[PDB]
């Protein structure tokens, strides 16, 4: 991960977000009459992580009792009141998940604004569009870049749609109901979920993993784009291609892979059982923070590919004519049916096609050896139909749609 | 999958948005003078699937010639313009997605509707709370039920937003650009897209599977959830448990886990090549379709089992007795704190319990074997608490909170 | 899939194995005292696809009723005896998943051979090893084929030694013990287990899904390689490199792709309950025959697109020459460092490769632009070693070595 | 992960073996007459982990080969290396690090096997239900249930055993497997080392094959899914309404079984590299392998420790058995009655009274005493023997006694 995100999910911010929930409660809880107020001041003192001395099995009763411990005259026996370990460890989870989240959004920002100079820069760069590795039509490189653009904003879209879901509080006790806060359980969950800027939890999801879930499907999805990217970065940055080159994108891919196959295994923890299960619960634990770190792995790696690449348009030129005009035949085709038949423009081309590939000779030339063409039309204008320039179709127009939203 | 499910992914359907696809780019390409007002007509015409002769291999292209040697004149020399083949089979596929996605808005509510009745229903049914298959706290049936009623409220918030990203046109030619429909490339796309009640798409997305993707995770959420209460209900149907009684549940489990890989394979496919590759398409080709037949059977079973759930609450009283007033010796505790120091309290219950599980006896008994016990409290409010009925917390408050929105 | 390995797992094959398993269910209860000579007799007469309706809930149990109904005087009664249902489906699919690999068997014989012709006959190409889809050093083409036909190898060793793993006989019954049977249970079960070619079992697997999920996770294993293969000639048929063509890959990667999660699905199974279990066993009865007939297309493309390989040397010298020497600025500098100084040897042609390179001009240009390398040594010699062609390595002999 | 498993994969042991093939390499290479014999002992002399200062470097081999050539005088640290790749180095001590770790599985294996056999025979007549769907079916023994498991875990020896062979192999092959800079002695130094650290030489270069290690990786999947069973069977059996067994730590295998198989098919994934050398595909295997190996281990600790301090209850078994009140073993009073009344006519007959003992809640003992033909051809003293669990539990004590035999 990156020294932002690797912070994030670091013990030391963990048990951060510990001491910053059983604060609250204790807040909350002295405000409902159910702790003394003077006992929760105390609490609220002592819940500073400078303070925590690092003890080498339980992750969140470790800490309450260097907590108990440490508040004068047993204050701090009215702390983690009616609170199970996983509300705390759930809800601290959500908690990081909305730091992490914020990165994203940042390091997608970035990763947006680069495309969109990139598809501005290079809005009428022409280039081979290609089909299964192989050459197709001509294409502009910003072209290409614009379509990159249109895929992370859907992405960010459904960031922004996911967090309203996720950023909710985990505080149900036992099993879910809260019974040893008794009547006060609903008041100190939805006063907590205040205190703590999250939402109020409709019911329970001590077993309901579905909102963790999201986010890795989330970050599934969003490494895949990134995948493309290196894959497409990584092919035209060949020897044999070259036309651009890298300032870190194969990187990515173990990233991605890791994150997708993590991904199912949070589809699987959602198969838990009645109210508790601590192995569906281990699994979140342990592949969540991974697929953070993968994932900003794999937005900090495109972010500076983006903003520091090296375009060479005149390899893009000269891959373009590797073809000797062929890749424009349709082109050739079309302007053509005016001057001959267009059954014969068809017929005629195609055929010139075949021998000119055959022959491994520039269609143009074997366009010229057919006696109709030469005659009925001079090279000047047989020319222009057979560059790859004047056949890059109506492109910097979509590149003008993605730009405007 | 269900007989209503594989209709709408079956191959006459398929051939049948084909043919309604090229009708309407033949309206739309005529309206705008790019092909012959009267060979729109006839090609038209032929858009009846009644008229194709099965002799099936090319997925689309084996129809437009069915199409082409099928109209009179020579007007179907005018079908197809422009168009790629992937722009025919995409755009089907997202028609069948939302066919798909009709049907499961609909067993959603039906499930969504079992859910609010049994929560409801059995409201007050008390039942042990168990972590882990072992049993921790009483809580009611209907908190239960109104756990998964919260999480399908989620799900189908989900299926609406992903529905405005995916009913998406592919209308983009050979590498997205139209370049053969010339200046009315981006003419035509709107116009097909407004013909067949699809959002234009921004920018072409023949390599950008992130919306199909989109659709996968949100299978493997949904069976994820499905996967669970299947679980639950076999287990409380268990012979030794009795709890309820189904009217079949272990067929979702496969879907389950077959939806959940698939929709990893989709995130495999995200990492396309350029403008057009096949495989990437392939895995979608294949798993979209196999993932929405075993989605619709879960949604089927579950529907129906929820319709007919057999629930008995005298099993759950059984089963709750079982440890003799242990399960609720969290109530004892609290109970003697307001005479006995609350503290001072705890260590005894856990005293008495120790003894009640060597001995196996109710905890009532081991109570009032301590003379503290019975001279501070009568048998009237120890028998009380006890009671595993009076632990239940604010659960018919929290049930009503699920039941409000 | 392909016609040869769909009809394997094809309805009409599937009840054939269902048919031949009752029969020898009945010979062996019938030579075992258990049902009549004549019942026995009649009932195996009775085993043949060709004499059920095809036109049709439950698997097996609704073909032993058209064999019960179909018996004369009633004799059908005593087919399908102690045995349970997922005892036929299993020990079918046991059968099919043998005839499967007859078919694997023979693809990768084929594939082993192509690549021990492409091997030998390409063993001197040279061409460019490329790392990160950037170029290395000089390889031949028959190294390439090499370090895969290796790999199909091992493939070889694994399919063999799951085989005997794999062809076991499920006749276990409810739970496993054959209670219904009694004391003969063991006694039918192995006789069985002759009549079926199979091994007979330790003890009942009804839930323990190893040798299944063993299947699977080989046919990842395979289809990996494949899908590698794939990725490689479609590389070397890109528009811009050219040194190979097709005669179609494209298909393994969603094969290989289908095959990798599929094996996942299959590893999931394994986690079955007691003694019995719908839902983990369906997964298995769905993803096994989708993962054998993805993975007989990726075998079956594989073979013919490599018995019909084109190789271009041409095309792989021409990308050999695109660095203009460069690539082989290792051998340069061994070369000269006996001539020169061996730290100036290094440390000069180092500095003439950046310059040749941001200069974008032949090595061999710079490395006479300097002086004392155009004064102790000629230019004929010099270019002798910028040709990329003879800086091979040992590739013929590691080659050889594959082909042992 | 274990502290023992835990400890084959920390840097301090993958920086040792990193030292352990640089010195194999300079003898080797010395040897062969390739180095000169005094450069080898100041590498071999210097490859001691005790003299690297962990000064983290973000390459991994370099890094440390840049501490051993700047640790030896005479500027004859020169000369290791030579003819080497980054990945040959990493590769290697990888699989130096899976025999250590394949080490450990093979004892936790054992004593897995060992725990079974012993409750396999303990328990080879405890009487208990046998469930279908987690549904009742059949009577059967606790031993032919460990038995069952016994059989498995033996399976994956022996597979363990067969892919042994071939991770064991060395990985020489430099830049891209041809051995350039070393000559005409590459081969000959390859060979050399793969004896000198006891692994198979490679018939040729593996850098993207990825062949090996993926199939290490699913055969943790195929075990870890064994183990996740096992662990399923266990906390099923020690839930609050069954009791039949209890524990001395399940629950944590089924994250194990669940995260291992996912990383295994990473590693599948892994297997579609590029051409001679390719990062990405091997990041995936530098992360998942070791992950995959101290879940795999953590799972086998807990399985290990389970089993050797299991507590059964026998009575439970026995509870549990009588819950259906003999209908449990209504294919035994078929087939008892069967004999003087007809096997055929048995069972459509007995299934009527099993109907009426299940819908008046009575056992099935009693409806059938008030079936007058079942009270005139067969007696109580059998009647009750037949609708006894103990008494239709079939071959099982064979059968477990096939397992424990090999
Ligand atoms: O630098 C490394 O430790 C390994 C590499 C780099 C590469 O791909 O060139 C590898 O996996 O081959």
């Amino acid at each position: 991960g990156t020294p932002q995100m690797r912070e994030i999910w670091s013990d030391q911010n963990r048990v951060a977000c510990y001491l910053e929930i059983e604060a609250a409660l204790a807040i909350v809880q002295a405000d409902l009459g159910i702790i003394p107020k003077n006992a929760a001041h105390e609490i609220v003192e002592h819940c500073r992580v400078q303070e925590i001395d690092w003890a080498l099995i339980y992750p969140v009763l470790g800490i309450v009792q260097q907590l108990v411990a440490n508040c004068k005259d047993g204050l701090g026996e009215y702390c983690h009141w009616g609170a199970t370990t996983q509300d705390i460890t759930d809800t601290a989870t959500v908690m990081q998940i909305r730091q992490s989240l914020t990165l994203v959004k940042q390091r997608l920002d970035s990763i947006v604004s680069s495309l969109e100079h990139l598809a501005e820069q290079h809005r009428n760069v022409p280039m081979a569009a290609r089909s299964n590795l192989k050459q197709a039509v001509p294409i502009t490189f910003g072209f290409k870049m614009a379509r990159f653009l249109a895929t992370f904003r859907r992405h960010q879209q459904r960031l922004v749609e996911l967090e309203k879901r996720v950023y909710t509080l985990e505080f149900g006790g036992a099993a879910g109901n809260l019974s040893s806060l008794g009547d006060q359980g609903i008041a100190t969950h939805d006063a907590l979920a205040k205190m703590l800027d999250l939402a109020p939890a409709e019911i329970a999801w001590h077993t309901e993993h579905d909102r963790f879930a999201e986010v890795g499907t989330f970050l599934g999805l969003l490494t895949g784009t990134l995948a493309k990217l290196a894959t497409d970065i990584k092919l035209m940055s060949q020897t044999e291609v070259g036309e651009v080159g890298e300032p870190s994108c194969v990187y990515i891919h173990a990233c991605a892979a890791n994150v997708r196959q993590g991904a199912a295994a949070l589809l699987d923890a959602m198969q838990s059982d009645h109210e508790a299960g601590t192995g569906p619960w281990e699994i979140i634990w342990v592949q969540l923070p991974l697929m953070m770190n993968w994932t900003s792995a794999a937005l900090n790696n495109a972010d500076f590919v983006l903003r520091g690449l090296q375009v060479f348009p005149d390899a893009m030129q000269h891959n373009l004519d590797l073809s000797k005009g062929l890749i424009v035949s349709e082109a050739v085709m079309m302007g053509l049916g005016n001057t001959l038949g267009r059954q014969y423009a068809h017929d005629a081309v195609y055929e010139c096609c075949r021998t000119a590939f055959v022959q491994d000779r520039p269609l143009l030339d074997v366009l010229l050896e057919n006696h109709e063409i030469a005659s009925k039309l001079d090279r000047t204008e047989l020319e222009k139909l057979c560059d790859p320039a004047n056949y890059l179709g109506q492109c910097s127009q979509w590149i003008d749609r993605v730009l405007s939203p």
